[PDB]
Order: C-alpha cells, then structure tokens, then sequence
C-alpha cells in the first residue's frame, strides 16, 4: 500500500520491561501500531474511499495492480486511538475496547520498537516472556488474545516495496490460518475475487491469503483460556492462494503449509473444568487481573538448542498457581506443550496431529529463533462462533468425549451480531510485559 497524507501516523507509547535478574529490569520504550486492515483506504490524491463496508471500490480497484497504483492507507491519529478504535494506554497497561462507537468493531494491533519504525522481535527461545491481564469482562464468544507471528520487522517493505508503509503503518499481516480477510499482501491490495463475509459488515475475503508460523500465548475470555503452537512449512510469510491456503472452506484444513488446529493446551480441553472460571473459587479466578508468565525450553538450555517444552504459571494477588493438567485414563497428566504431548492427546481426541507433519516443537522453534512480533487483539469469530474455545466443538458432538468439551459456554453463543450488542463495552488489558531469562521476570 501506499501512505495516505490525510492524517499523520500516531502509535500508542507503551512501556514494557528487559529482565536480567527477578526484580532486576530496565524499561524499553515501544509503542502499537494499528494493524492495516483497521486503516482508511482512499485515493492517493484525494478523499475518496477504495474500500468502503465490505467492499472494494470497482472502478479504483478493477485489478490488484491497479487498485495498489489508485488508493493509499492513511494514519491513526493519537485521538483517534481511544474515539475510534477503541485504543488507549495508562502507564505500562494496553486496553482495547471490542465495540468503539463510525463503528469499530475488534482490533488487532502489533508492538513496534523504540524507532517506532520496526515491529519488536522477540527471539523467544530460552526466555520468559510474561505480562498482565484482565479478560472479566469477556464472555463467551468473545477472545482477547495475545500471540506472536512470523510477520517481516518491516511488515515487508523490503520485500514488496509497493509496500511503502511497514511496520509504520501495521502492514504484513499473517499468521496460522492462511487468512483471506487480509486486505493488503505483498504490498498490493488483496481485491482480487473479493467476496463480503455475509453477516460482517466491515470484513470480506480476497483471492489470496498470508500465511506464517503463530506461538499463541493467549486466546482466552473468563471461561476458556488455551496456549497453542502453530508451525508452518515454511515458518516466513508466504502469500498463498489454492491448496496452499489449507482454505476450511474446500476441505483443505489438512493439506496447506501451515498447522491450522494447532498443538493446544487448554485447561478445561484437557479435563479441569476446575482451574480457570469467573469465581474465586476456581483455582485461577477470571473475574480479576493475574500475570501469565510463559517459557520457552531448549534441548540444550541454550539459544542454540531445539524447542522443546512451552511451560506455563500464573500468579494471581501474589499466589503462584502452576498448570493444570492434562486428566485422562491411561494419558500421562502433562502441563506443558511437548511433542509427546501433542501426540498423545491428539491421539486420545482423534484430531490428526498436522503439528508433527509440520515439523512440531522443532519447526515453531525455528520461527521462535529468527524473531516473532507480538500481536495483541480483541474479536469475535464469523467462521465458528469462538465454539472451538469455550463451547462443544463440534457443537454436535457428545460433551463426554475426550476433545469435544473446550468450555460451558452453550453451543448458541458467539454469534457476531449478538455479542456485538451484548458485549459492546468488553476491555481487554494487557499490562506490565516483562521480557528475559527464564526465571527473570517475577
């Protein structure tokens, strides 16, 4: 895309910390971005819309190239953030509203570095990587969720210099899922074959998709909360279109480049329906803040080795609370993602384990290496209705079959136009992101 000159690029200052020793940190100065798909996209010298709803101007857009030689992206102003988008920073805490009302609904924003011109990467392997959050006020069908991509620093713009924003301008988007409603990839509009998303009148769905490597650290609300790794083959962006994509849509889950289910551990997936709930007597309580701390385990211990354990605590008003289990007969009771454990759960739930065929632990590791950006947002699910988190998925499925259960949400929840008005004022907040060795960071 080209850089729009309506309104100057603003990014939220947010303040997180470089941990060497417990308690031993020193701030680093980064900032949000609003990712490019949230931008105005209009004539590069002038005022008038490419894309307006769900759809692409014709006579602007007739193909790609053009549309990409015709329309720019323009900037998020600081008032905007919080009027608009639903943005806004106190101190070292990110909030992001899911309803902003000309309406705004979701978010997906990426961390930038210091120079506010590069997205921060975080070689993740042999680190801890933790931060605060507060989900009580998303409910079923909604997720507020933090993960890392294998997106470009520059967003792309040394590989596609069509692409004259970066970073900058949140552009580069890909993750685990191939997706089609990206409009803007390898620096040229997505506009080819787009299609509206019936239902979603802000969001449609282009020819191509983007697909990389995806470490989720949190995909949550008060009831179900998961940690997932996603390889792909290769883990770097990579446009994709036919087979590729592993598009849901014409059977292809399982035959595109990226693991698109996922290695997950989720608590109540796993069988303790006990340890995460809106309640202070569940063991982590959802209705207040608590910290997510994440490790990062090698072979080796080193930087150099494998990937191989993705370890998770919570601590909550000061209380250190360690992983639920997995709780099956006859499976071991792991609390961590391995190898080992993707196989044996995925063999209990029947899922086919696409995770190993992408090159498991080792291949996220290898994403996990070369550098992640950390991605933070806020949405409700058009495709599946966020059933997959917190509900029976499949929705028809028997609720004591091993997999099925992933929360007690009902399988009615998570349609987009009712948790649009239902949870119009959902928060999510993330805060107090610490970055080190294992161990450095409470």
């Amino acid at each position: 895309q080209n850089v729009g000159t309506q309104a100057a690029e603003e990014p939220l200052n947010l303040p997180i910390s470089v941990c060497t020793a417990p308690g031993n940190c020193q701030t680093e100065a980064d900032a949000v971005v609003l990712d490019s798909n949230w931008r105005w996209a209009h004539t590069t010298t002038g005022y008038t819309n490419c894309y307006t709803g769900n759809l692409w101007d014709t006579t602007l857009c007739p193909t790609p190239e053009t549309c990409t030689t015709n329309c720019a992206i323009d900037g998020v102003p600081l008032a905007d953030w919080s009027g608009t988008y639903g943005g806004s920073v106190t101190g070292n805490k990110f909030n992001l509203k899911f309803v902003t009302v000309s309406t705004n609904i979701g978010a997906r924003t990426f961390l930038l570095d210091s120079t506010k011109t590069r997205y921060r990467m975080f070689q993740l392997l042999n680190r801890e990587f933790t931060y605060d959050v507060d989900v009580s006020s998303l409910d079923c069908g909604l997720n507020g969720a933090l993960y890392f991509v294998s997106m470009d620093a520059d967003g792309g713009a040394a590989k596609y210099p069509t692409n004259k924003g970066g970073a900058k301008y949140g552009t580069g988007y890909c993750d685990a899922q191939c997706p089609h409603d990206v409009k803007w990839i390898n620096g040229l509009a997505n506009s080819k074959d787009w299609t509206p998303i019936p239902g979603d009148a802000n969001s449609g769905k282009g020819y191509y998709g983007n697909c990389c490597a995806e470490l989720d650290i949190w995909e949550a609300n008060k009831q179900s909360q998961a940690f997932t790794t996603h390889p792909c083959t290769p883990n770097d962006q990579t446009r994709c279109e036919g087979v590729v994509c592993g598009d849901n849509d014409s059977g292809d889950r399982y035959n595109g480049m990226c693991d698109k289910d996922g290695c997950d551990f989720a608590s109540y997936r796993m069988n303790d329906h006990t340890f995460y709930g809106p309640g202070s007597t569940f063991k982590l309580d959802s209705t207040k803040p608590f910290t997510v701390v994440s490790q990062f385990i090698t072979t080796d211990g080193t930087d150099n080795g494998d990937f191989k354990e993705f370890r998770r605590f919570y601590v909550q008003n000061g209380v250190r609370i360690e992983n639920s289990k997995v709780n099956f007969p006859g499976i071991t009771a792991y609390d961590s993602i391995t190898d080992e454990m993707c196989a044996a759960t995925k063999g209990l739930f029947g899922d086919l384990d696409d995770h190993k065929n992408k090159g498991g632990m080792k291949q996220m590791g290898e994403a996990m290496r070369k550098g992640m950006a950390l991605v933070m947002s806020i949405w409700d699910d058009h495709d599946v209705n966020m059933l997959w988190l917190d509900s029976n998925y499949p929705p028809t499925g028997n609720p004591s079959t091993p997999g099925v259960a992933r929360g007690p949400c009902p399988t009615t929840s998570g349609v987009p136009s009712e948790v649009e008005v239902t949870q119009a004022n959902a928060v999510v907040s993330f805060g107090n992101i610490k970055f080190g060795p294992i161990g450095s960071t409470v």
